[PDB]
């Protein structure tokens, strides 16, 4: 069929100081006890006791659950899922970057349905809607705080799970860009090309619509413009303000569109030895981007124009190979690692990462079909 | 504040033969006996009846109401409440365009909040969300499927009163393309214009934001293409889609980012005269524009651009205005009627007009803010 | 469906004395004896049996049926059928223009399925393959030759109806050039402005694939340059040559992608009047290229430029416009025309002239579906 | 003499779905049963039952003859004709690629004129038309179902001779891109290059018509956009269906212009190591346009621009210089091998190549008139 459709949280709040309205909308949506997902760190900065003030100021209790690790893994679901029943919530607050709105979106639709997050990998997979969630983003390159997309980690398969299920957007969204001021410049840079990567393969995805294409064409204008900024200065109000809006459009491009094999790839490399989700995907893009062109070349030669090429007097492949230089240079300027097993990556892998990303669903959209070979070739290609 | 928010509701279903799946999305909320709410030709045309035993093969109870009326009435709300209660309904379809959409919305905020209409006419001024709704678009150029505002008329004022409120945004929209290849030439052109309107006043809102942005310039450029195709042939299928996906797009940007002049005027002679919303704002359009031309006359000449014109060569003046001149090429082309006289207004009732316009909320965010003087020149040249 | 098909005689001959090949090919077909069908004017210059000595120097006999008109009338067809069967003839050979090929085309389409050719007017209605038939062509515009159109006068709704059955395409095709030298300049003219008709509403029709396209631009591309030098210069071979290329692409790209309303329109106004078929086409080009506009700019921008205009630094709008701009100046330059009053067309006909034309089968595919009242002012139009 | 002609089936179906017609279409030329031409693959496949059914739901009968070889052979012809006469069959149906159209060609030829495939080797060497025969094109090139060629491969000389004679052209064709998504990407690649071939050849040769020079021209610009996309991906529709337009095109264009020393040199490759067909065109393209150039400078610039290349500035050498370099990238692309020594080829046989290769009538039309020294030295620039 030519049908399609469009997902998002009902509402989104934005702007520097929208996270002072968390306690309202949690009493306007009539819940009593929230669990707070969030992580160590941010918990260890404060920012779990500052946020529960504010949604216990409102007649909502709150518990936090700091458990939520970088790449979240299955462990930790089942142990919030303990501590939602156990701690008697009918909410849920997830407060960081993906992997805290990932864990509490997989405790919400666990909650819900009954099984285990791994029952549900796959598309829609799940059979009702997941309980109550506010999700506070403070990272500039999920969007997970809109999408329909939770990313668990089998510890047993070594694989992020991709359970793409209408039932995880979350019931309201806030973006609040005081909160993604203390990011520091290696965490701003990954984010960022994170968002960079959603928008890329939203734009060349088989699932575009001219919705999508609108959100991801100002998300690519956005980040070449602002996110060197906020990786030079953190302090830069505008350059996080502005990030915080392009990780909102690429997460709102992709959700709807789909990604490609950078994303599939990524999740392995991540499943495997547990790389940064940000740094996986600047590593892997230029070279999927290549191994794609012939498939979309007309809108990698937009790409180029979106991140500020000249394109004057030129082809529409040379046009492209432009876009592709431009993302190397962009990647190079934030220093991102050159491969992947100057981090840590192996060859007795490269069959079984390559095996797993046929496998992952974001690689149902990508415009070029591969075969084994490769999938192969290309995470060589990354491996130096 | 720097603070903004982006409303729209959870599930937003496209395509050809989307309409087919109202049944099971309708059962999915659990509801259990909807009013259909929907105009007299939609149900001489037996639509409604198509629709009806499509929710009915769900397990859902269907009672019609098909009495809403281009530019629905406060009457025709009082009576779909008083059918909404009588059948004891618990939610709300609604099938056609605009005027069904807003009827139905209007119904279903008064049956949650009690009161009357007029109470809640200004922004979001009421206090609980209105019962479920589902809304079937069947029109290419309102977007009331996705927005917040309900455009009721109060006949004893004479006018067009503009509720906006997130407590109305619908559960679940549905846009159909093969439901508006049936759309007659004039309401084809009436519809796209009024979409066109939404994308630029967005555009050029005080209320813009870069998400917004990307909606509001995707809809004016699709617009500009496949407009005066849907005129010229309403079997044209791509073009019918394309403005299926525009008249969203637009509905997206103005929802969010506010309206202008251009509507608050066109809510007054329509709630006067009950002339087409549509044609309304094409008469209207060239001359809010050039009233707010000094405010944000870049962004009127990237309109210029985006409706196809050639600025090469040109200051940002120059370019702006050939956007008015291309906007005023498309309603000629379009069979527009040039002004308002010989439609039947009468320039004893301007000042009233004017003075009643000034009240309407879409003036808040013209980027551009008048003295009565200056609305009642705008439409004493809108008389023409 | 998106199904389509391309239907061609199987031998088609072109070049200087490929004419001195027909008999050889009609004794190849097993064919005993053919009536030649022609019009009084090349058989009273001697034509007809310049033609019958080659023929029968093969073994083929022939009988030569002088009596096609130009506009071929019903009378001719019934006729014809009669010579036909009293002269106990096998096959039929056409030598004119597009008249003759048409009347042939009728008398051998009857002559296989009986009735009268009136029964056929629409599409495909015929169960039988007509009698085998070579066409010989001596006109640079019908394309009739190679066509499964044969244009037949009713005299008394005086109405040019149109056969377009795939069972009346020639079994054979000669296209020698030297044939057409003779053409006296207003010929030449008229000739090729319904070439260019046939190529334009084939490259706008809605039936247009990338087939058709390939022939007419390049038809558009050919007539440009040779044309006005074949009507300056009647003995330039090359100009000649070059004309005789042109319409057999033009044919070949409308007899598979349909016309529109200059030919529906046409039809009428020569089935009133019988005035020359391709001077209706050249009146009426430029106003109902205008009427199409808006749902084709693109595609008469991209004829602009085919006509050999500049368009740089212009609008797809200005570059459409010039090209309605080149096809009058064309016009103008050889001598066609200004109006239809000064012919002789009667305001008190046009109510008519315009129904008839919305009955003709080559206003299904022209890209803008119009109403009565605008088919009405085309024609108003074209009259002063 | 100045003498050309155009040949092609008088009916071509093309379009999604189209070969549910074959049935219907054997019944109007009142056959009675065919025999079913295809390969062993597509038998095994399945394809050769379904069209079967098709065939028989119109009562006529079916005898498969899955015997035909990629480089079909004289005994696959002579199998042919003999299970033709067993099962006394009036009628034959090819289905597949340009090895199923050749064998059934070939067979439909010597059982209406007796003789043997080697004897009508050359141009024009046969007396009677085939008998009736429809062909469903499979793949992406050739345009086997619409020319007057049959290339059968003699297994004594190893030779791919080439039959070019009218009487061979089906009956009627049928191009469904539904039934070639299945093409894997080296078969898609493979095609779509022999199509370029076909249509760059027949752009440069001496037998070059506007009409052929309309066709090839569209072909050329087709497959520089969609055969890319056609190889990453062969499930994206519209790259398909634009290929089998193109592939036609390229058809059209060289049965009636002629083709040049790339398939001259390439069926005595083929002939020696049975090499796919594409592939020996697309490693011999750029070496004999760079032999060609100083004959059509003028083309190759043009053929230049149709690939996509910008010319701004340059020199029609330079242009055309950069043709042949789009090329060499469109096959280093589509992983094309570079040379045939890796293939197999034998460096001891080069001199036999060579002189066969001037044997072949596909020379007689190529613009550059070599010596056998030539024809030796571009094979030895292709061996690495
Ligand atoms: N505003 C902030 N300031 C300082 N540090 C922060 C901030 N936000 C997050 N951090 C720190 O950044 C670390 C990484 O947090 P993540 O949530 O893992 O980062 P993110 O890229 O946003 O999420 C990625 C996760 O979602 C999936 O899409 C993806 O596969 C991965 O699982 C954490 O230690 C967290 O404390
Ligand atoms: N697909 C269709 N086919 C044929 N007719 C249709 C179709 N859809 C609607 N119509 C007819 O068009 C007429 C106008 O109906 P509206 O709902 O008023 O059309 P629309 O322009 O979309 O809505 C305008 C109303 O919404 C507000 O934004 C606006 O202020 C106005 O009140 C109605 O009589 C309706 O039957
Ligand atoms: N080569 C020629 N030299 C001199 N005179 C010629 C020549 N060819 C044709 N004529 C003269 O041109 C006159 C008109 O002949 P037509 O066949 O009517 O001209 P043509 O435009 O080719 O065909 C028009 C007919 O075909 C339909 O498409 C169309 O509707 C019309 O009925 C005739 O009197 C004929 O003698
Ligand atoms: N739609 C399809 N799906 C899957 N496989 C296919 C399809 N069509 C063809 N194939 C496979 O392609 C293989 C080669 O078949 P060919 O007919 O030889 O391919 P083609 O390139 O079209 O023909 C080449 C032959 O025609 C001559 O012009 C040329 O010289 C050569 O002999 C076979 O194994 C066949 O099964
Ligand atoms: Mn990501
Ligand atoms: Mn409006
Ligand atoms: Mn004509
Ligand atoms: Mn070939």
């Amino acid at each position: 069929n030519t049908q399609s459709a469009f997902f998002m949280p009902s509402v989104n709040l934005f702007g520097a100081g929208s996270v002072n309205e968390v306690g309202t909308r949690l009493a306007d949506l009539g819940v009593k006890k929230a669990l707070l997902v969030t992580d160590a760190g941010l918990h260890g900065l404060g920012l779990s006791e500052k946020i529960s003030s504010i949604i216990r100021a409102a007649g909502v209790e709150v518990s936090i659950f700091p458990k939520a690790e970088p790449n979240p893994t299955d462990k930790n679901v089942a142990e919030g899922l303990e501590a939602y029943n156990a701690e008697n919530c009918d909410s849920i607050v997830t407060l960081g970057g993906g992997s805290s709105h990932d864990a509490g979106k997989a405790i919400a639709l666990v909650a819900a349905n009954g099984g285990k997050i791994h029952d549900y990998e796959g598309v829609d997979v799940s059979k009702e809607p997941m309980v109550p969630l506010i999700a506070i983003n403070t990272t500039a390159g999920t969007g997970s705080e809109l999408t329909k997309f939770t990313i668990i980690t089998d510890t047993e398969r070594k694989v992020k799970m991709a359970i793409v299920d209408k039932h995880v957007t979350p019931t309201l969204s806030i973006n609040d860009p005081e909160l993604m001021v203390g990011m520091p410049p290696s965490l701003t840079a990954a984010t960022g090309l994170d968002a960079l990567t959603h928008a890329i393969e939203a734009y060349v995805s088989t699932g575009a619509t001219p919705i999508t294409d609108a959100l991801a064409i100002q998300a690519i204008k956005i980040i070449s413009k602002y996110l060197p900024r906020a990786v030079a200065n953190g302090k830069d109000i505008e350059a996080r303000e502005q990030m915080a809006f392009a990780q909102s459009l690429a997460g709102m491009a992709f959700n709807n569109a789909g990604l490609g094999y950078v994303h599939a790839i990524a999740h392995q490399l991540g499943g495997f030895y547990n790389f940064p989700h940000g740094v996986c995907n600047a590593v892997l893009l230029p070279y999927v981007c290549r191994f794609n062109l012939i498939s979309k070349v007309e809108r990698y030669a937009e790409i180029a124009a979106f991140l500020g090429e000249n394109v004057d007097g030129l082809s529409t492949y040379d046009a492209a190979e432009k876009a592709i230089k431009a993302i190397e240079r962009m990647a190079k300027d934030l220093n991102i690692p050159k491969g992947f097993k100057e981090l840590g990556a192996k060859e007795e892998d490269i069959e079984t990462l390559a095996k797993n990303a046929m496998k992952d669903a974001c690689a149902l959209t990508n415009p070029r079909k591969p075969k084994l070979e490769e999938v192969i070739q290309i995470i060589k290609n990354a491996m130096l």
